[PDB]
């Protein structure tokens, strides 16, 4: 529930391609 989560553990969910990503 709450959809997403601000903390989570690395895998293929990351946030969208940054600049500097």
């Amino acid at each position: 529930l709450g959809g997403g989560s601000v903390r989570f553990g690395p895998g293929v969910a990351f946030r969208a391609p940054s600049i500097h990503g």
